[PDB]
């Protein structure tokens, strides 16, 4: 039984290439750029996992 | 039983390549750039795991 | 029984490549760059684990 | 019984490659860079483990 | 019984490669760099372990 009557199966997440993958924010400051900046804060939610908040049993 | 009536199965997370993977933020300051900066704080949520906050048993 | 009626199974997390993997933030200062800086604090949430905060038994 | 009615099973975390892995922050100062700096403090949450904060028994 | 009605099973954490692994912060000062610095303090949360803070028995 895979998470029946509940969270189930998160899935299959496979990365075979470079660059960013997931929930984290990605700042690529490029090529030959003159003074690039962000000034922006970054908050990235949770990655994967299994969480049960089910009601009374 | 895999997390039935509860959190279930987080899943399969496999990384076969470089670069960032997950929830952490990624700053790539590039190539031949003149004074690149961020000024942005970074907060990254949780990676994987199993959490139970279920009600009364 | 794998975390039935509770947290369940966190999952399978496998890293076969370089670069960052997880919840920590990644600063890559690049190639041939002129004075790259961050100025941004980094806080990274928890990695994996099993946590029970279930109600009364 | 693996963490049934509770925290469950944290999961499988396997690292077969270099680079960073986990919750610690990663500063890579790159290649041929002119005066790279961070100025950013780093705080990294917990890695793995099992924690019970369950209610009254 | 593995942490049933409680913390459960922390999991399997196996490192077969170099680089950083865990919750400690990683400063890699790179290759052929001109005066790289950090200026950033590093605080790293707990690694593994089992903790019980359960309510009244």
């Amino acid at each position: 039984g895979y998470g029946n009557q509940g969270g189930g199966y998160g899935g299959g997440y496979d990365n075979y290439g470079g660059g960013n993958y997931g929930s984290g924010n990605y700042n690529d400051f490029g090529n030959y750029n003159q003074q690039p900046s962000n000034y922006g804060p970054m908050k990235s939610g949770n990655f994967g996992g299994s969480r049960n908040m089910g009601g009374p049993y």
